[PDB]
C-alpha cells in the first residue's frame, strides 16, 4: 500500500528527472507543515506505520529494476529490493527495526546488513569519499545494475557501497535540495559524469543543522550563522532563511513551529 514512484535512467532527460524528483517530494510531504515557504517532512512521533515509507522503483537501459525504500520522516534510503531478495541497513533503534518489517513483506529472502547506511560507513566500505565518486545518469545506470546483481555475488561490497552513495545523492539529496537537483539536471543535460563539488557536499552535511536553524529562527533570523562552501570551496555564511528558499526544498522535523 506504500506509494511507488518510477524512474528510469534509460533515455533519461532533464524533464523526466525533474518529473521524478517532483513526484518524490509530493509523496514525502503533505501540505501540513510549511515554514518560511519551506516544507517540513512528517514528524516521526505518532506517525502511523501505513504512512511511514515510499518506494522508488529504479529501472535502467540494461532492463533491470531495483526498488529503494525511503523513510518519509527524513527521505533516508533504508533498504532495497532486487527480485527475490531485500536488504536493509542496520537500524538505529528498536522502533526502526520494527518499521522495516512492514517493507517488502512478500520477498523470499530478507537480510539486514550489520552496518548502518550513513555516508561515513558507506565511504569506508566503498574505499572512496563522496568527493571522489562520480554522479550522473551513467553512474546511476551502473548503480542500478550493481544493486541488482549483489545477491548472486556479481557485486563486491565496495561497489555496492559506492552504488548506494550514488543513489542516495541523486534521489534523497536531490529531493531535499533544489540546488542538488539542479546539479543533477545539469549532469543529465550534457551526459557528463562528475563527482560532487564542495557546495553539494557541505549542503548534504548541513541538512540537519540548516533544518534546525530555520525552525528555531527568530522570524527567519539565525541565532548562529552556518558556514557553507561555494563550488570553488570558498566560505559562504548563512544568517537567514531567505537565502535558503531557492536552495532547500524539504526540511527534517526538528521542533514545533512557534505561534
Amino acid at each position: 500500500q506504500y506509494p511507488i514512484i518510477n524512474f528510469t535512467t534509460a533515455g533519461a532527460t532533464v524533464q523526466s528527472y525533474t518529473n521524478f524528483i517532483r513526484a518524490v517530494r509530493g509523496r514525502l510531504t503533505t501540505g501540513a507543515d510549511v515554514r518560511h515557504e519551506i516544507p517540513v517532512l512528517p514528524n516521526r512521533v505518532g506517525l502511523p506505520i501505513n504512512q511511514r515509507f515510499i518506494l522508488v522503483e529504479l529501472s535502467n537501459h540494461a532492463e533491470l529494476s531495483v526498488t529503494l525504500a525511503l523513510d518519509v520522516t527524513n527521505a533516508y534510503v533504508v533498504g532495497y529490493r532486487a527480485g527475490n531478495s531485500a536488504y536493509f541497513f542496520h537500524p538505529d533503534n528498536q522502533e526502526d527495526a520494527e518499521a522495516i518489517t512492514h517493507l517488502f513483506t512478500d520477498v523470499q529472502n530478507r537480510y539486514t546488513f550489520a552496518f548502518g547506511g550513513n555516508y561515513d560507513r558507506l565511504e569506508q566500505l566503498a574505499g572512496n569519499l563522496r568527493e571522489n565518486i562520480e554522479l550522473g545518469n551513467g553512474p546511476l545506470e551502473e548503480a542500478i545494475s550493481a544493486l541488482y546483481y549483489y545477491s548472486t555475488g556479481g557485486t563486491q561490497l565496495p561497489t555496492l557501497a559506492r552504488s548506494f552513495i550514488i543513489c542516495i545523492q541523486m534521489i534523497s539529496e536531490a529531493a531535499r535540495f533544489q540546488y542538488i537537483e539542479g546539479e543533477m539536471r545539469t549532469r543529465i543535460r550534457y551526459n557528463r559524469r562528475s563527482a560532487p563539488d564542495p557546495s553539494v557536499i557541505t549542503l548534504e552535511n548541513s541538512w540537519g543543522r540548516l533544518s534546525t536553524a530555520i525552525q528555531e529562527s527568530n522570524q527567519g533570523a539565525f541565532a548562529s550563522p552556518i558556514q557553507l562552501q561555494r563550488r570553488n570551496g570558498s566560505k559562504f555564511s548563512v544568517y537567514d532563511v531567505s537565502i535558503l528558499i531557492p536552495i532547500i526544498a524539504l526540511m527534517v522535523y526538528r521542533c514545533a513551529p512557534p505561534p
